[PDB]
């Protein structure tokens, strides 16, 4: 079980870090969601699928900068949402392919009522997620830690 990012970069067999860095809508209102899709940007397989089959968790998400200040809302991890940043793990969704196929995550942010002008800056830290893999076969559970940067500003209108 590995890894892989729009960026061109890879977490390999046993987990590790990798910086992956997202467009975001330049404008969003406040009761408005800034939706941020990870499933263009985080990809993984896995590495034996006739014999083992590899389960896969959100185990946590976590806000930095301007979503940490400016944001509230939720995570959804295949196909049902839960709060953001995380207050558990998620259930486990199944990897049963060679075939690169993408983590199912994404943030669905809404202002808060006291946010105004930048309210995510270009380049800055904004979530980190934790993507947490077992499998069937033997005791390995490894941490592949993903650090998602803005590239560009977002505005909340006043
Ligand atoms: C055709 N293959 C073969 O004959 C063949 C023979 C002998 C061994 C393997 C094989 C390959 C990869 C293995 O572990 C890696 O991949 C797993 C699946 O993604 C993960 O659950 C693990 O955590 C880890 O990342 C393991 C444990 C075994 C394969």
């Amino acid at each position: 079980f590995a890894c892989k990012t729009a960026n061109g970069t890879a977490i390999p067999i046993g987990g590790g870090s990798a910086n992956v860095y997202v467009n975001l809508a330049p404008v969003v209102n406040v009761g408005q969601n800034l939706v941020v899709d990870l499933s263009t940007q985080i990809f993984c397989h896995n590495d034996y699928p006739e014999t083992i089959t590899d389960y896969v968790t959100l185990q946590r998400g976590s806000a930095y900068g301007g979503v940490l200040s400016n944001f509230s809302g939720t995570v959804k991890y295949s196909g049902s949402s839960y709060p953001f940043p995380t207050t558990s793990e998620t259930p486990r969704v199944v990897y049963n392919s060679r075939t690169d196929k993408p983590w199912p995550v994404a943030l669905y942010l809404t202002p808060v009522s006291s946010a105004g002008g930048v309210a995510i800056k270009a380049g800055s830290l904004i979530a980190v997620l934790i993507l947490r893999q077992t499998n069937n076969y033997n005791s390995d559970d490894f941490q592949f830690v993903w650090n998602i940067y803005a590239n560009n500003d977002v505005v909340v209108p006043t």
